[PDB]
Formats: C-alpha cells, sequence, structure tokens
C-alpha cells in the first residue's frame, strides 16, 4: 500500500479518438490499485513512425498506484485489448496506445519493459502533454525534469 506516483502516455489515431482516451482513463481508474489524479490537455500530434496514418490525439495521466510496474503494465495491456475491439466490422478496429512513462523516480530495465522508455525523450507527443502535469518530475535516465526535457515541436498542438 505504499503509493507510487506514475505517469502514463495515451494515444489514439483512428475512430472517436477523444472518446478512446476518455474511456482508457475511466477503465484505468476502475482498478482497485489505480487512482487517476490528474490529466493533461489533449494534443493533436502528427504521426511518428509511419508518416502515412491519421493524426493522433495524445494526453498523459497521473495515477496514484499501489501496483508494481508489471501489474501496472498488465492494466495498460488489458485496457488496450479492450478498446481495440471493433464496434462494427465495416468501420474497422478501434485504436488506443497506453504506455508507462514514469514510475515514481525509478529506472526499470526488464526484457519486457523499460520505464521510462529510453527513446521517450525523443517524443514531443509525450513530453508536451507530460510537461503540463509532471513539469517538476525528474526523468531518471537523463536526470532532467520533464520541464527541461520538453522542446518546441510544431507537429504537436493543443486539441481543445
Ligand atoms: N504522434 C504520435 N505518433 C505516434 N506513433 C505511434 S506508433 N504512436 C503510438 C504511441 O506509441 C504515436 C502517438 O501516440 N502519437
Amino acid at each position: 500500500s505504499h503509493m507510487i506516483q506514475a505517469y502514463l502516455g495515451l494515444g489514439s489515431n483512428i475512430g472517436d479518438r477523444e472518446s478512446q482516451l476518455n474511456d482508457a482513463i475511466k477503465i484505468l481508474n476502475e482498478y482497485d490499485g489505480i487512482s487517476v489524479s490528474n490529466i493533461s490537455p489533449i494534443y493533436e500530434t502528427a504521426p511518428v513512425g509511419y508518416t502515412e496514418q491519421p493524426n493522433f490525439l495524445n494526453l498523459c495521466v497521473e495515477i496514484q498506484t499501489t501496483l508494481t510496474v508489471l501489474q501496472l503494465l498488465e492494466c495498460c495491456l488489458k485496457t488496450e485489448e479492450c478498446l481495440h475491439r471493433i464496434r462494427k466490422e465495416r468501420w474497422g478496429p478501434r485504436t488506443l496506445d497506453v504506455d508507462i512513462l514514469l514510475y515514481g523516480e525509478e529506472m526499470i530495465d526488464l526484457p519486457k519493459l523499460s520505464v521510462p522508455h529510453p527513446r521517450m525523450n525523443e517524443r514531443a507527443f509525450v513530453l508536451i502533454p507530460l510537461n503540463d502535469i509532471a513539469a517538476n518530475v525528474v526523468e531518471p535516465r537523463s536526470k532532467l525534469k520533464v520541464k527541461d526535457l520538453v522542446f518546441v515541436d510544431d507537429s504537436v498542438k493543443r486539441y481543445k
């Protein structure tokens, strides 16, 4: 029951993107061991990786959690599988990504999981919305607080 403060990164680029983010937050907070305590603004971001796909909506969430980072990962995975289910086949699959960004001030390096991801520092679609809710949290790989990692990126803009 020692509570860890974690940050998650959420994204959806196809379907009702905002409603997808919204549901993921709700589902995560429904776990006995997770309490959603803050949410960033939503940002519309240009796709990173494949450039030929729709824009994402991204946000980040602060949680107070008594789960271990792997149990938290489980909750993330279950939430993805759940909001991926088709609504109507002809509409196609729905989308949602939920990543653990920060878990207390710990560096976690397991074969199935790295928290923070070592390349998270590259991602404005993460850092910008992260900075709205975790500006003063130290990202342990770099040793920089999130407010000092965040950089200018015009491909990321507030959505509402
Ligand atoms: N802008 C942006 N690009 C992305 N590429 C992938 S893959 N993803 C899914 C997150 O890993 C995203 C994303 O959430 N936002």
